[PDB]
């Protein structure tokens, strides 16, 4: 495993994700912050997209890319330190995937399904009902939002791959 960072580039090219599995990793931030986005500059319901945030417990996280959508999933009141992926693909208008940020580093795993499709994977240990626990292990397949659309990186990040 090769782990490099902190990278400060503002764009990861889609073409650099198609060859191998890539972890995008973050030291735990001190407050809620937008981490990355895949999608056009302004919301376009015809295209798949996703936007990843870190959310600090007790704060409200509101999507930037989805700020104009008519859907309550565009905000999240964090009840744990967490990662939040606002996303849309296919006939899903908007969902938010939340995983708890259990350690001093966290992030997402990108697995290429083909040159134009990626599986985004997120995991974390969460509680509910005050004493039930769950290892959330989630993934979703995304086609590239459209040709030419890369990943916007808004904070420094680490990359891990083989
Ligand atoms: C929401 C989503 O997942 N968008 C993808 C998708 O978009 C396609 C698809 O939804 C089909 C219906 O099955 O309809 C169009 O073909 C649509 O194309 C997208 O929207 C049109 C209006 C154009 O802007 C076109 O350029 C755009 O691709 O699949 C495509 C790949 O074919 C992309 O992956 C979208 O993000």
């Amino acid at each position: 495993m090769e782990i490099t960072g902190p990278h400060t580039n503002t764009v990861i090219e889609w073409s650099n994700l198609i060859n191998t599995n890539t972890w995008l990793l973050y030291q735990k931030p001190l407050n809620s912050v937008r981490l990355l986005k895949h999608g056009p500059d302004t919301y376009n319901s015809n295209l798949a997209a996703f936007e990843l945030w870190y959310g600090k417990s007790g704060t409200t996280i509101t999507s930037v890319y989805y700020n104009t959508i008519n859907n309550q999933n565009k905000t999240h009141d964090a009840n744990s330190d967490c990662l939040i992926l606002f996303w849309n693909e296919g006939s899903t208008q908007l969902e938010k995937q939340v995983v708890t940020f259990n350690w001093n580093v966290g992030g997402i795993l990108i697995k290429p399904i083909n040159s134009s499709r990626m599986r985004i994977c997120m995991s974390g240990m969460e509680n509910f009902n005050n004493d039930s626990f769950n290892w959330e292990n989630w993934n979703h397949e995304f086609p590239r939002s459209n040709p030419g659309i890369n990943i916007n990186m808004y904070t420094e990040y680490f990359l891990a791959s083989s």
